[PDB]
């Protein structure tokens, strides 16, 4: 693969983002080494709260959630998907596939040897993060899903399809503008600029351009088979599994029901509806941090595992 | 469903079979209540060693293994699949499907609330038993697979296909004769009669007739999707998972490799090749019992789980 790397000057002076970058080198099956970025804040003796972003955001989306949780004594880890943030960015849309993202982030997870994880995932952060849970369930102590899903090509998803068709018809993808359109609150120019930071020009956006087309909404899509298999693992996942979808995101709203129907770990936890749009982290960051803090505190009294 | 029930007189005076019958009523989705038979020998405070038979045998196949393990202080449980043994027998070939067998035995397993299980499975005992492991992995402390598989419609299986075509072309299925043809040692007339016992005439054999046709050897077969999903669970199964295939069964020999390739619990156990034919329990019962006894003894020092 041809690979782009955003210059570091782009990440200077960003509103409410001073977290030091960490990097991991993962090797693709084609031999290409890709550098993935994450932040890691707080004490290493605490279990990691893993925060996963989706399309077309980056770990910046969690900046307030990170600050709140760190202030409460937690360890917080937030990676950038390949194509996004401070991670490397394959140069062709055709370089990105759902299975490739899963393989890349699986390597990242194993190489950083993250365990005892409390996962919060949203959009593609969940499409990929939930595949990590299904591949490595004993690495996860609890999961929170918000405005996400694990599609299997079934039914209609017209909310999402409206976004899909727009995202493919448009000749350019104005990322800060999209973030603002998917948040109830009005993002400042500085905040929108931070979302534009990874992408000095359109050539850096090929992962952002193709992501919607990778969502498996038809039976013929790539990754339908793999996602159906992953659901069989999630049907056995009995540790706390919380839904925290927002009230004003018709793109993903329909994704919640299958978790409640199929995942045993949803039975003995309280679910909530958060206030906000698709990018709920901009609308309800304090509430998300409070939810995760309380979830962590209750783990010893909840169902848990040993010997991994 | 129309359902046949073999008269109890058929099970009197069988060579080396005096174990008292236990019964469980399971209700099919179509409303039909089916009675399933099992034997349960030894102390209830010991973990159950669950022995599962396949086509066209019944729990009688394990009579010596049961005796050996009971003499060693173990609890042993051996059920008859619907269509077989002392279990009820739907009257039409079309009543039997792979998914129905899994549903029936899943109900059986849950209703008897078997836990801490050490499973030994062979032929369809494994095609169904391994689906129980994938559905309820925390119920299983260890698994031993012998002369079995979990097919996903891939590759060629010409050994099995030779049996398939015979089994479908033949107008009648002489069950004792088949058992003798699939065992290295010569079964006595009494032993063959015990294998014929469940089937007073051909009308009782519809489950035995169709079973080979249910094995998913083409991509279009029913249960391919479900078995691929189950494999994703087995890819996470890290408790002892032993292969004990025999040396002289070309029908199933090719089924072993995928377990060693995909199941993590195969890594830190010793695998063995048993002597004998397809129905290896007739050829090496003492060795099977010794293997299971040793496997049970080592569990506390092996990888194990808590809190289920
Ligand atoms: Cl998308
Ligand atoms: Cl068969
Ligand atoms: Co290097
Ligand atoms: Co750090
Ligand atoms: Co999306
Ligand atoms: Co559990
Ligand atoms: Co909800
Ligand atoms: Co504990
Ligand atoms: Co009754
Ligand atoms: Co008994
Ligand atoms: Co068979
Ligand atoms: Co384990
Ligand atoms: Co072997
Ligand atoms: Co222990
Ligand atoms: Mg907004
Ligand atoms: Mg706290
Ligand atoms: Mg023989
Ligand atoms: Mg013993």
């Amino acid at each position: 693969m041809d690979v782009l790397r955003t210059p570091d000057e782009r990440f200077e002076g960003l509103a409410d983002w001073s977290f030091a970058p960490h990097y991991t080198e993962v090797t693709d099956a084609d031999g290409t080494a890709l550098r993935i970025h994450h932040v890691d804040e707080g004490p290493k003796d605490q279990r990691p709260i893993l925060l996963m972003h989706g399309e077309p955001s980056w770990a910046y989306l969690y900046r307030k959630v990170i600050a709140e949780l760190v202030a409460k004594g937690h360890r917080v880890v937030a990676p950038d998907l390949v194509g996004f943030g401070r991670s490397d960015k394959p140069a062709k849309r055709t370089d990105y596939t759902y299975e490739r993202h899963v393989a890349w982030m699986s390597a990242w997870l194993e190489q950083n040897d993250l365990k005892d994880i409390v996962l919060f995932c949203q959009d593609w952060g969940g499409l990929i993060g939930l595949r990590l849970v299904a591949a490595f369930p004993e690495r996860f102590s609890a999961v929170v899903v918000s405005n996400t899903g694990l599609p299997i090509g079934v039914g209609k998803s017209e909310g999402f399809e409206a976004w899909l068709n727009f995202s493919q018809n448009t000749p350019e993808l104005p990322v800060g503008f999209i973030l603002n359109g998917g948040t109830a609150r009005d993002l400042s120019d500085a905040e929108r600029s931070a979302y534009d930071a990874p992408f000095p020009d359109e050539s850096y956006k090929e992962g952002a351009r193709i992501f919607p087309a990778l969502v498996p909404i038809t039976p013929e899509h790539a990754s339908v088979e793999e996602n159906k298999a992953a659901w069989a693992v999630l049907e056995t996942f009995d540790k706390p599994f919380v839904t925290a979808f927002s009230d004003a995101d018709p793109i993903t709203r329909g994704g919640e029901a299958m978790f409640l129907a199929r995942v045993p770990g949803t039975k003995n936890v309280a679910h909530t509806t958060l206030k906000g749009g698709h990018f709920v982290q901009e609308d309800s960051p304090v509430e998300i941090a409070a939810l995760l803090d309380g979830l962590v505190a209750g783990l010893p009294q909840a169902h848990h595992h040993h010997h991994h």
